[PDB]
């Protein structure tokens, strides 16, 4: 199952040609999104990270400093105002460093973690576009750490544990790990290399994950761990990466007061952990075929009358459910029960609500599921008390 | 005092020469953006609003078509791909539209209230950006509502409704309101003009709103009611509006089919209640001089020391404040008592709990507030009840108190 037909199908976003990789987002495709940075945001608090927003251009004359214009021209959409040229931000890194740049910083900062949903656009070659795996314009769950050379292996740990925490939460059973060494275009010394490559490589085995070099596939500035995930043709996408820069604090230059007095040009370690939202939604969309989990479903509820002689109650059931924090419509068609619950079960609602009289008399809902489960006649607080607890604990089924 | 000062004394935001107009949120000031759009979420929700999101960038040849690349050429940003040129929106009308005109709509689909944190850009001028109200990149809390001819009334009442409902909550009651009429470059005849600016006025008139006409400062697709607020030098700033647009649907080829099968072009009523989040927080940071409500506030809550001796203590406390929801930090620092309650009052923390032995021995707090305010010793259960409280009823006014800091009685 494609995900393309399935957002179709669900109604979570559409493109156009007037706006080729530009994705627009309907209501319960961006539900989703939203659902995603809840969650991303909740594990960015345990693991103590700052949330920041950059510009989302800056002056030419910026990316050319940092070597992207050099290393990276032709994917940058630019733009002018005033006689003055601009790029549209490809990555957040410029900006986190200009954000850390604020204010004199020492030891006693670091290591400082600064996550960013970061929107960018990369002209990407229109002929390798795809769906939502390959857009123009994404957003990234992006942080940059700064850190001391002395804490590079624990800030990579801490960003590798990361990954497979929430990976969990998705349940991904392929998760391919590559290395990318070295590419033909870089900035930093060939020392520098070797050591950033070996310590990824390290952390790595130290991990115990095994994992294939990727050879000249590393970014300009430094090398890359890539988390590989596959969609339902197994194409190989990168989600995760986690990446070791000794060179662009220093182009932009940052620096920190050590323990010791020696001011020094911070590490920065780049991260992601889902890769771009989009791309990890296309992901989800095929992973799941569209039968999102609860947490994660646009819409979690659908509750139904038979009759208008049950509407009364409906709506009351409905304020009582959105008030306790669920997704809930009301359906008070005049259409066929049977006619209502084949619409949602085909929209893939986890979980239908169906009211007749019975129902009214004794203050209960005849539950049934989007898999044609049917669960029967159930009391209304235990079902408000089951739904948020599988909410709240992000359920992977049920 | 200016939004601009406060912002560095907080550390808000900065603004570097390298991006004119586009602003730095530094965590704290990010802090307080993704409140309010939590806030305004609330309101969505409440009020029966979709949420969208539409891309940055769409075809030159799609807001021509609309009137804005003659109405709006100098504002726009233009970039290109492939050779074919894109415009930076300056407004999210048009991708709503679009999103509109996915799928067949029929009369039983309106209104559709469809919202959107909307990411705009504007070539402003660079001589008149200011700080946090003028800027170039800017986020409107925008909504394009799609509605029959019949629908009108009730739909501009209701987005009047939630400007009331939503600026009470920042004390802000006698509002300053204009009915801006049509341009001197405009689109859609004088007809349409006519209706919609009475439209407007009958809805401003039937809600007892007393307002004055703005000649000629309407947009160019329709005319704007505007709810205006005022800064520290009582500058005019326009935060509200609401606006009826019978033009841009026509032009972006919007329909649905009617009770009778037959097809017809939605009305569309634009409107942003903040206006954009970035002035809306320039106002309430010049409003409150900084002491912007609990709800708000970047820290909540500081938890000082008086020596090492209770360090382990203020740990403790402020986990468990933290697991409670509250944005709390320790200030572990071997400075005294006084000196740490001035820093944290110029970084304008509604409560700083003040733990001493006797404290750490009974398991309390003494209570201080950013007002000079002795509030005594409470438990440690009380005080996180108490700020809870004051978070989700998002109280403009703090334990105890008569008045908030605000510069408009
Ligand atoms: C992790 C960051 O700090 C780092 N600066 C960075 O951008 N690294 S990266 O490997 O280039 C990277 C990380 C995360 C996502 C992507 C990415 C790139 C292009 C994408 C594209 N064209 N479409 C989509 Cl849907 N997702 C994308 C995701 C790239
Ligand atoms: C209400 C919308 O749907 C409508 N399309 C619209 O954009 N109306 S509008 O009057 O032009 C409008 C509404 C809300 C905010 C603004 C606005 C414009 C420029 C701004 C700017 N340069 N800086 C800042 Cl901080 N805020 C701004 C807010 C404009
Ligand atoms: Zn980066
Ligand atoms: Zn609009």
């Amino acid at each position: 199952r494609d995900h393309r037909k399935i957002g179709k199908q669900l109604d979570l976003y559409h493109m156009q040609e007037e706006a080729p990789g530009m994705v627009f987002w309907h209501n319960d495709g961006w539900t989703i999104f939203r659902e995603l940075e809840v969650f991303v945001r909740s594990k960015l608090k345990e693991y103590q990270y700052q949330e920041v927003k950059g510009p989302f251009m800056m002056d030419r004359v910026l990316w050319e400093k940092t070597g992207h214009w050099d290393n990276y021209k032709d994917a940058m959409f630019t733009t002018s105002s005033e006689n003055r040229e601009y790029c549209i931000k490809p990555m957040n890194c410029p900006g986190h460093v200009q954000i850390f740049n604020q204010g004199l910083k020492s030891y006693r900062d670091l290591p400082l973690r600064m996550a960013e949903f970061g929107s960018c656009h990369r002209n990407e070659p229109s002929g390798s576009l795809h769906g939502l795996m390959r857009v123009r314009g994404f957003t990234q769950d992006d942080a940059h750490i700064f850190c001391t050379e002395e804490q590079i292996r624990d800030e990579v740990n801490g960003c590798i544990r990361l990954v497979y925490d929430m990976y969990s939460t998705f349940g991904f059973e392929k998760i391919v790990v590559k290395l990318s060494t070295r590419p033909e275009k870089r900035i930093g010394s060939d020392e520098m290399w070797d050591r950033a490559e070996a310590d990824l490589a390290v952390a790595l085995e130290e991990n115990n994950i095994p994992f294939e070099y990727q050879l000249g596939e590393g970014a300009f500035y430094g090398p890359k761990i890539e988390f590989t995930l596959y969609d339902c043709l197994d194409r190989a996408w990168q989600c995760g990466t986690v990446q070791l820069d000794f060179s662009l604090p220093s182009r932009l230059s940052a620096s920190y007061v050590g323990e010791d007095n020696e001011r020094k040009v911070p590490v920065m370690i780049h991260r992601a952990i889902l890769g771009s939202m989009e791309r990890f939604i296309g992901i989800l969309t095929e992973e799941f075929a569209g039968f999102f989990p609860t947490w994660l479903a646009p819409v979690q509820v659908v509750i139904m009358n038979i009759t208008d002689s049950q509407s009364e109650y409906v709506n009351e059931l409905t304020q009582k459910l959105s008030n306790a924090g669920i997704r809930v419509k009301a359906d008070l068609r005049n259409e066929k029960i049977g006619f209502k619950i084949r619409e949602h079960t085909l929209r893939r609602v986890p979980y239908m609500l169906v009211c007749g009289d019975k129902e009214v008399e004794s203050g209960k809902v005849a539950v049934r599921t989007r898999r044609g489960k049917d669960l029967g006649s159930m009391d209304v607080n235990e079902v408000i008390e089951k739904l948020q607890q599988e909410i709240r604990s992000r359920s992977l089924k049920q």
